[PDB]
């Protein structure tokens, strides 16, 4: 049943490069959240947020690697695909994920404002849509938590440095 | 509370607008959905499901449609924008529009297998995720689902016909 294709070394590169994506959207002030999808055990689609950049509300990170990993496969199905993502997919994200029948998803820390996944919602097990998706979480927490932290207290000084230039 | 920005004519317009979007899927041999995004009375966005042509899992009308929205008002926010799909949108599109803060969304025919606005879900009106939606349904409802039943009887004529040429 549990299905187990890439062993937790293999499990943490994957993450790692999806961090890396993730540091990406902080070097362009944007919600650091990054995404990879593989399939036999390599990359075929990279993402991370970049709604801000590219003016578009539906470019998330999970929503730019699956766009990447449909170009590299020359199809909208993603089957025997395992998709890393740095925090756990909201709502449009999860949708997206079982409309592409990726059937494994891993991500690091939960989402526990926008979670579509377990938080709010759990999408990606519901039986109505039929998404049969594994799901495993946890993978790098700590990080994936980190860099976001990091980019709120940076939101901070951003916006401290704006109202001091706007009042005087 | 109820907002009008526009009469029953108008609105008839634009999911004629939307019906219109979805003959150009029906034609691609893809499921009948359109969608357009109004703006100040303004069609700026507009869209068709196009998976099978494009590979992508993602390309639903209503995420085309607010591509382009996006790319016209050269911002990811579409404020005091009016959306309208000839289908109830999917959980992935149902998201996608609170993340594009489209606080009015009007749809013809319900999706009672996908649904995620009434039907399986209520993510537009979730206050959860705040999203605070003002939601109308039955714009040329009939037209809407009749075009959908043209499509599966067409789909299964496909199927026939590639059944006999594949036996002998
Ligand atoms: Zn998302
Ligand atoms: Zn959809």
């Amino acid at each position: 049943s549990f299905l187990m294709p890439y062993s937790l070394e293999e499990q943490t590169y994957f993450m790692q490069e999806a961090l890396k994506e993730s540091e990406k959207s902080l070097q362009k002030a944007e919600i650091p959240i990054g995404c990879v999808i593989v399939k036999d055990g390599e990359i075929i689609g990279r993402g991370h947020n970049a709604r801000e950049e590219s003016n578009q509300a539906i470019m998330h990170a999970e929503m730019m690697a699956i766009n990447e990993a449909n170009a590299h496969e020359g199809n909208w199905r993603l089957l025997d695909t395992t998709l890393f993502v740095t925090i756990e997919p909201c709502v449009m994200c999860s949708g997206a994920i079982g409309l592409a029948r990726i059937p494994h998803v891993i991500y690091g820390a939960s989402n526990q404002k926008f979670g579509g996944v377990d938080s709010l919602y759990q999408i990606l097990t519901d039986e109505r849509l039929n998404h049969r998706v594994q799901v495993e979480r946890g993978l790098l927490a700590a990080d994936c938590a980190n860099i976001m932290q990091t980019f709120f207290r940076q939101g901070r000084e951003r916006k401290k440095i704006a109202k001091h230039l706007i009042k005087e």
